[PDB]
């Protein structure tokens, strides 16, 4: 029916040229719920990626997958129904300053679970990164964005497409070679960096120089005072060779993993530091 009689917008939250994103509630509920309004009329070419990820959402059904609940059309707008998520991105909450190794082992473990799920679902996310990765207020870890994410099948056997953000790209995926969820274990390796020092590896270059950079060197270690096991955490995930690479499942017993991920309720911390420094300033 009418979107505007379903649902009413709380908050803005977010805001791009094509998009919205708004704090909402379902009426006959009360529910809160993420309210993603596209403009139609203004999106042109991206709209193959919003069509991609309702597609891909519309298809998942883990705890560690934001949740779809629908789609509606009014005029030119297309209003996107999913489970609202307050905590801040994994990226917004490194703002206020680093993260402790407890803090990184815990959100990795928890990507890690939802990157087993979908690889178990034959999807790959492709963009996989810290940006992308989306907290509620409990502290629990979703993955979104699915704009680009793949689909394995049978009529096709692996993914070609050179899709994703360069700086988290596998070798292999920017040769556009034959490749498959190991591509999201290199994004994982670069998102643990990330993690750890704010900022992925050549971050100040341009995208372009990062194509040929990638595939060129070895890969990048992480550097500085972070523990030997995370250390080795980024070398496993970071291996050009992708059947070298450890899988999510395996990875969800890394040392580094076991020895520095606590309950997940215990990044409400993190959230209220957040809170706090968002208000201050
Ligand atoms: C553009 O699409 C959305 C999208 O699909 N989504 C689906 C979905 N569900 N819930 C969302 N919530 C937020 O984006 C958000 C971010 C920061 C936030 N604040 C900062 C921390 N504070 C404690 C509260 C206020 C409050 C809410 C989103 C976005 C998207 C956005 C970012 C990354 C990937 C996808
Ligand atoms: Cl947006």
């Amino acid at each position: 029916a009418d979107p505007e009689e379903l649902f009413t917008k709380l908050e803005k939250i977010g805001k791009g040229s094509f998009g919205e994103v708004f704090k909402g509630i379902d009426n006959r509920t009360q529910k809160v719920v993420a309210i993603k309004i596209i403009d139609l009329e203004e999106a042109e070419d991206e709209i193959e990626d919003i069509q991609q990820e309702i597609t891909v959402l519309s298809q998942c059904d883990s705890p560690y997958v934001t949740k779809y609940y629908g789609s509606y059309l009014k005029d030119t707008k297309l209003w996107i129904i999913m489970e609202y998520l307050g905590g801040g991105s994994a990226l917004d909450l490194l703002e206020p300053g680093p993260l402790d190794e407890t803090q990184i082992a815990t959100i990795l473990r928890e990507i890690l679970k939802g990157l087993d799920y979908l690889h178990s679902e034959k999807k790959i996310h492709r963009d996989i990164k810290a940006a992308n990765v989306l907290l509620s207020e409990h502290g629990e870890v979703k993955l979104a964005d699915f704009g680009v994410a793949g689909q394995l099948t049978d009529t096709q056997i692996k993914r070609n497409t050179f899709v994703g953000t360069p700086f988290w790209m596998a070798p292999e995926v920017i040769k556009q070679s034959a490749y498959d969820s190991k591509a999201d274990i290199w994004s994982l390796g670069i998102t643990a960096i990330e993690l750890a020092r704010g900022e992925p590896p050549h971050s100040e270059l341009h995208p372009m120089k990062v194509l040929f950079l990638i595939p060129k060197n070895n890969p990048p270690t992480l550097e500085g005072n972070y523990s030997k096991p995370l250390k080795e955490f980024v070398e496993a995930c970071l291996n050009k060779e992708p059947s070298f690479r450890p899988t999510a499942k395996e990875l969800l017993k890394h040392k580094f993993i076991l020895r520095n991920a606590k309950k997940t309720s215990y990044l409400t911390e993190l959230i209220d530091r957040y809170k706090r420094w968002k208000a201050e300033q």
